[PDB]
């Protein structure tokens, strides 16, 4: 099982300026609950975007997809392709692809599940933004109710499974 997990604004922005242009603690908790104890696969930009307190992501096997020989920032296992990231895999569990846009595009054809957090923040896309992948007719989804964060932002979760 290969799952994509991401958070996006309603407009479909996932990234800006090498980071994420909102703060939503409830989504961080959701992300940790779904990924704890599992392998997480990310693109190298996302690895370099992690604040030092969160790099590597604790309690997870951190796999970084890069074309470079290796990385200056410690704690990752580097691989040269998504296929190398995904095999061998943890039994009875999902391997989670955790971004960013380039790595989501690589993984989308291989994925069985998507776990999306939608954040109701008004973020018209800007020219260098990373955008969420668009899902096609091979996905069936369900959506949770709108929730209110302690910061006042509304958010909700969507879950998709391959037909
Ligand atoms: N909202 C969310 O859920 C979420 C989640 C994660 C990230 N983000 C955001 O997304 C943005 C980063 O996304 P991004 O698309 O710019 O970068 P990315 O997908 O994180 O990383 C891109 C890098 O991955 C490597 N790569 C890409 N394709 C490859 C291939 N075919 N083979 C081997 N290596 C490959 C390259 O690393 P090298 O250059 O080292 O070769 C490339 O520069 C940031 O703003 C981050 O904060 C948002
Ligand atoms: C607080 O910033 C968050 C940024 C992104 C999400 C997030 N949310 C969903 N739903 N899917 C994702 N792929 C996703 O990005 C995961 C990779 C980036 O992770 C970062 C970045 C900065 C600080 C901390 C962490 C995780 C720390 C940990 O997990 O210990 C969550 C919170």
């Amino acid at each position: 099982s290969v799952g994509l997990i991401w958070a996006q604004s309603t407009s479909g922005v996932i990234g800006r300026d090498g980071g994420i242009p909102w703060r939503l603690p409830e989504d961080l908790a959701h992300f940790k609950r779904l990924t704890m104890g599992h392998t997480v696969v990310m693109g190298r930009r996302t690895w370099d975007s992690l604040p030092a307190a969160h790099r590597p992501l604790p309690g997870r096997r951190n796999v970084v997809v890069t074309r470079q020989t290796g990385l200056v920032a410690h704690g990752a296992q580097v691989v040269g392709s998504l296929e190398q990231a995904l095999s061998p895999a943890e039994p009875d569990a999902a391997t989670w692809v955790i971004g960013g846009a380039q790595i989501y595009a690589l993984a989308l054809p291989l994925a069985n599940r998507c776990e999306v957090t939608e954040v109701d923040v008004d973020l018209p896309p800007e020219d260098e933004d990373a955008l969420a992948p668009v899902l096609d007719q091979t996905w069936a989804g369900t959506s949770g109710e709108w929730l209110v964060s302690r910061s006042g932002l509304r958010y909700r979760m969507h879950s998709y499974r391959r037909l």
